[PDB]
């Protein structure tokens, strides 16, 4: 028993981890196979930054001019071009310690584990959820972009985000392994709208499970409710609405606990009208939404 | 900016991860050089656990008996023993993925990251403290028995921690490497208190500081307190009493954010007398205790 944000444990991807310098900006690289990936503003000077042309900063540069590193190995660099935000470096050597890895693109909703890197090097490893505005509340300092997103299934690594700014409230903003940004964000230095948060109700819903699970019990009522009913009250909450894909998504941990997702939603229903009264649920005094049902599966049942 | 729950990238760790098994129960042991080691439950049966004579039950066992699988290679077992309450079997290959490390016993208040790990395979990694009352509440099913705790300073790793067993309570309860609880529990299956827990009051000190580096503000106040006047109240809401070395230790972030210590004390202790009034502080709606100075200081500052 226990409930913890767990990440995915990081070996798979500190392996594909490599510094790039260009002129005198660093950052982290994503060493796959004979293919580095970077954020593109890695070519930017400050002067760039504020409006950059990245068709004609990339232009002046040269397969010499990006300098990979892998702990201490210089890496040959034979061929770069840009893919929307990331640049792909061609090596002349394939990574030794590529793990088995696709490139997807998640859903806002979703959960993924952060390797937060700095100069090629692995800091730490945190579990965040990509917002439903397409933001993610990371922890993230200077040097960490190119720090990369992910989930694993087995022996295969799922690249799902790669880290390339902060916006000036303080949220993290990357793309796809494809570069191409989640949310309307542009790399480039300027204010940008992230729009309105909603809390991802199926993942508050998933949590709730989760405590049942785990023995805190208290917030469970004598209650039920319709989706429609539920709806009008996480509309005023600022939560997702909650559709029938949400309530089968939610099966597994019903049947688990035998209570009904609509009973559930009750007593969502109830804790969001009356706030939990100065009390807790996991060791939490907040409704938590970064955990999703299968996050709440795997953790409750010890998938490795 | 951002704060988050971060744990050591578990790379060097994962490679440690072995199975272990002995008659019918699987748990995961730690190779290190020519040593595995795992929690001496493993030689128990059902019937044991209740009250194990664990030298007569080991007097049962040969060096045949004890499965040690390092992914899918088996280990060749050539001697065993037993330390305290960890077992130690050697076996005749070195694991070549061995990082630099100590064993070391580490203090109540103290953080660590926990991969938990099920039949020798990585499951998740996250962060958690040593309670004052020496359990830790983990995220722990049937089979993480042996899973470790550790800390890493560059290329060295720490081991803290190995998981023996969960209370009745929920809450878990190990060894240090030398096989030695933390706390006054046993490894056996009978009711064991833990004894009161406090807060780390250090650390959500620490944690009040990294709220004011990352823009969280609000419960700063116009006051200041003293020692003695702090710990009245601190002694009232079960924390833990604060002395002169803990303001030492919180010396750099005082430095970093020019807000003095017991000047911080205040905001605390009007956060304590009044709660956050429906606030958040960031992105939790309590106090946090589970990130040291130390942990502030590295995540703030991105040591890698
Ligand atoms: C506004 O900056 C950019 C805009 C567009 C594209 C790239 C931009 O940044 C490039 C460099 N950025 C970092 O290294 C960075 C990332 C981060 O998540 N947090 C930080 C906190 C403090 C100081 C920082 F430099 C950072
Ligand atoms: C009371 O059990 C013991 C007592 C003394 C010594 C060892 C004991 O357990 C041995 C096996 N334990 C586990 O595999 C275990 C560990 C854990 O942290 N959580 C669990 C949750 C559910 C079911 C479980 F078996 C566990």
């Amino acid at each position: 028993s226990g409930f913890r944000k767990m990440a995915f444990p990081s070996g798979k991807v500190e392996g594909c981890m490599v510094q790039v310098t260009c002129g005198t900006t660093t950052l982290n690289g994503l060493w796959l196979d004979d293919v580095v990936y970077c954020p593109r503003h890695v070519i930017c000077t400050s002067e760039d930054m504020l409006n950059p042309n990245y068709e004609d900063l990339l232009i002046r540069k040269s397969n010499h001019n990006f300098l990979v590193q892998a702990g201490n190995v210089q890496l040959r660099v034979i061929g770069h071009s840009m893919q929307n935000c990331v640049l792909k470096l061609k090596v002349d050597t394939a990574n030794p310690k590529t793990p088995k890895y696709k490139f997807v693109r998640i859903q806002p909703g979703q959960t993924f584990s952060v390797l937060a890197c700095y100069n090629g090097s692995p800091s730490g490893v945190y579990q965040c959820a990509m917002r439903p505005n397409f933001t993610i509340k990371g922890s993230f300092l200077n040097g960490s972009c190119g720090s990369v997103g992910f989930n694993i299934d087995y022996d295969c690594v799922s690249f799902c985000y790669m880290h390339h700014m902060e916006l000036p409230t303080g949220v993290h903003a990357g793309t796809d392994l494809e570069g191409n940004f989640y949310g309307p964000f542009v790399d480039r230095q300027t204010a940008q709208a992230a729009g309105t948060d909603t809390t991802i109700t199926v993942n508050v819903l998933a949590w709730l499970y989760a405590a049942v699970i785990n023995g805190d019990r208290w917030f469970l009522n004598r209650f039920t409710t319709t989706l429609n009913d539920f709806n009008l009250v996480a509309m005023k909450y600022n939560y997702e609405p909650l559709t029938q894909d949400h309530v089968d998504i939610l099966g597994p941990l019903s049947a688990q606990t035998g209570i009904a997702v609509l009973d559930m939603c009750a007593s969502l229903k109830e804790l969001l009208q009356n706030g939990m009264n100065g009390r807790t649920i996991l060791g939490s005094a907040l409704l938590e939404d970064e955990f999703t049902p299968f996050d709440v599966v795997r953790q409750c049942s010890g998938v490795t």
